């Protein structure tokens, strides 16, 4: 195949680094697979990665703990609003259990397209999550402590985008982005990668024309963008060219973000999309010891003291 | 100075090429300064340029006659909606006159921030224009036939953008784009290049949260983007970096568009902005004979017959 294939990673702005470890590792049972430090013009900021065992597309979660900038983002309508993990069928109560046990309030369990889910928030920034019973998801769960292999989530089921302009967003998914509407209930419209069988291939659009646009900038409490897996850099370039061709001339240059190749476009629904080529997480760290070594970026050669600043104010354990 | 300095060009999708010549040259009294042919994946499409004598920033108008694609764009709320020329004071009636004479209906003359204007449409696609009496505009009018030098427009006064999200758009103008709010009347908020004295430095934002978003894609009847003059490619790159830094990672690669260097970003108001470096219109054509030679692009080497297709169905006289 030669177009975007599935979801790849999602990227959110959170509070403290320890907040995320406590949540993504100790609560969700994901492996801490990479940690990096970059300089954002003012202060050092972590870029943390969380996935299954080896950072496979459709399970990767990336975070910028951004409590140390004053910026607090506004939940709103032109952004991703909810990230949804797939858990095995029958596992909801255990999750409600091992979530409440951790002090994380959960909400009214529901059904969405026939499958059960419950919502809850990242304790340290407010971002919205769900666990959803997918009997059709056969992906290998990562075996951590914290969560037994019987009940482990096995990657992302779907992401939910709030959008004010639905018609033109639908056009973009079908014509530029290799998705097709596969369902609709209420104001929720569900799109799936054309052809696919794998899980982690679902984007739900919430039509909310009424609602004020959310924050687009890097600020605490927000999902900054969603990324989609593309087989290689050629398909990437082609998607960029044809998408520019129809008018989205804001398709970015290809950026190396460490462990993947990224191009960014602002869709007519107001949501940043990424077309991503995968680089792996092992090329600079031992498989057995992922997430232990802090990869600090070359901008710190002149200001090493800031590394020490990040380690104590945003401590990682 | 080392930031964006003024307006540069505006780029609109129109009907037929003859439509634009009849309008921009024969009605507005602008010089036809360049004409090019490119291939858009389906059909040949002109890219026409209209300005003062030598294509100076703040007077350049570019058009894609797009009647030959079926696509008809939707006027709406996340786009540029009105382009405004500056005419001398006392000249409004002559214009109302030489516009009506040409069959172009004009509307209720008005006053905006103390200055008089009248609206009217491109006869061949529907796009909205204004002439506005600016006694403070001292730029050299181009001396065409069609319009006497006494009454000639001397460039763009302002552009008017409709936007649903005003607050975050204001933030973007001040913090990334070197503009500052200088006035407000009703739902019109006026921004001007920080510091400037020159004319052609004004962007008016119309706050319209109620209104459905317009078309973003290349389609007849729409303004696709506005471009802003930047002194050189270094300032350009810096603006790209700092703007990406706060979250607009969709800032495009620098593209050579023939007669200028362009980078594109989708602002939080939903409007495409360009940071433009100028290349001039003479580097490939004689000053005395601008707009006479059709510069066809290298994509036509394999399909020369399409050049002949454009010349007769979109004839230029
Ligand atoms: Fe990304
Ligand atoms: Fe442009």
């Amino acid at each position: 195949t030669n177009h975007i294939t599935s979801l790849h990673h999602i990227t959110i702005c959170t509070g403290t680094a320890q907040g995320d470890i406590d949540f993504f590792v100790k609560v969700m049972g994901q492996r801490f697979v990479k940690r990096t430090l970059f300089y954002d013009g003012s202060i050092p900021i972590y870029h943390l990665y969380f996935a299954d065992e080896l950072g496979t597309p459709g399970t990767v979660m990336t975070t910028f703990p951004t409590r140390r900038t004053g910026q607090k983002g506004r939940k709103g309508s032109n952004q991703f609003t909810v990230c949804t993990y797939a858990i095995p069928k029958g596992s909801l109560e255990w999750w409600i259990g091992h979530l409440n046990a951790h002090g994380i309030a959960t909400g009214e369990p529901g059904t969405r397209f026939g499958q059960r889910y419950v919502g809850f928030q990242h304790p340290d920034c407010g971002i919205d999550f769900e666990v959803l019973e997918d009997e059709n998801d056969t992906r290998q769960p990562y075996d951590s402590p914290y969560v037994p292999i019987e009940h482990a989530q096995r990657g992302f089921h779907s992401w939910t985008a709030s959008v004010r302009e639905l018609e033109d967003m639908d056009f973009f998914m079908e014509n530029c982005w290799n998705f097709e509407k596969i369902g609709e209930e209420g104001n929720r419209h569900r799109y799936r990668v054309k052809g696919t069988t794998e899980s982690g291939t679902i984007i739900d659009l919430l039509h909310e024309p009424d609602r004020r646009q959310g924050s687009w900038t890097i600020a605490e409490g927000i999902i900054h963008h969603g990324a989609f897996a593309v087989p290689d850099m050629d398909i990437q370039a082609r998607i960029k060219f044809e998408t520019e061709g129809v008018g989205f001339t804001d398709f970015s240059d290809r950026k190396n973000r460490g462990y993947f190749e990224s191009t960014y476009v602002r869709t007519p629904g107001g949501v940043m999309f990424e077309a991503t080529h995968s680089l792996g997480f092992t090329h600079d760290e031992d498989e057995r010891s992922l997430g232990m070594d802090l990869k600090v970026s070359p901008q710190f050669d002149d200001k090493k003291h800031l590394i020490e600043q990040a380690m104590e104010d945003d401590p990682i354990v």
